[PDB]
């Protein structure tokens, strides 16, 4: 189980009332960052489609359909939460990393993730 390896830094807190479950299905806005600050991926948008149809990321959680370090720190997170991950290779996409994802071999992945809602 643990220790984990990510961390967690809250950066707006939530409602500190409703925290996701294994199996709740969440939505996310999210920025994928290196350690060298290159932004990999993004699902926000920069203008007018920002709220005209973006759609946040969405899935159950708990159950392995996200990398380790995002499903563990979902569960810690409470709605409206906006958090900044940093995720160590093993809990992210492992030593090989996922060059055709652009991930590097090796390498910490960092995120800010807002929890927008749960079902
Ligand atoms: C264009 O953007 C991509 C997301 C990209 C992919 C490449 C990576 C770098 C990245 O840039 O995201 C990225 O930033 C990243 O690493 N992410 C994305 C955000 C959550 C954390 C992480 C991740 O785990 O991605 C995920 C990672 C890449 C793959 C998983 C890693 C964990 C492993 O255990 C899983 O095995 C199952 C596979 C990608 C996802 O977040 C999507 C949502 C989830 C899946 C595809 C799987 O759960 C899949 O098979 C179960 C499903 O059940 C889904 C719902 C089926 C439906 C039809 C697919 C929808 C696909 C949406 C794809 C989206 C939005």
């Amino acid at each position: 189980e643990g220790p984990p390896k990510y961390t967690k830094s809250i950066l707006k807190k939530g409602d500190k009332t409703n925290f996701p479950k294994k199996g709740d299905v969440v939505h996310c806005w999210y920025t994928g960052t290196l350690p060298d600050g290159t932004v990999f991926d993004t699902n926000i948008q920069t203008s007018s489609k920002k709220k005209k149809n973006a759609k946040p990321l969405s899935f159950k959680v708990g159950v392995g359909k996200v990398i380790r370090g995002w499903d563990e720190a979902l569960l810690t997170m409470s709605k409206g939460e906006k958090a900044r991950l940093e995720i160590e290779p093993e809990w992210a996409y492992g030593k090989k990393g996922q060059p055709d994802a652009k991930i590097p071999p090796n390498t910490k992945l960092i995120f800010e993730v807002e929890l927008v809602d749960i079902d």
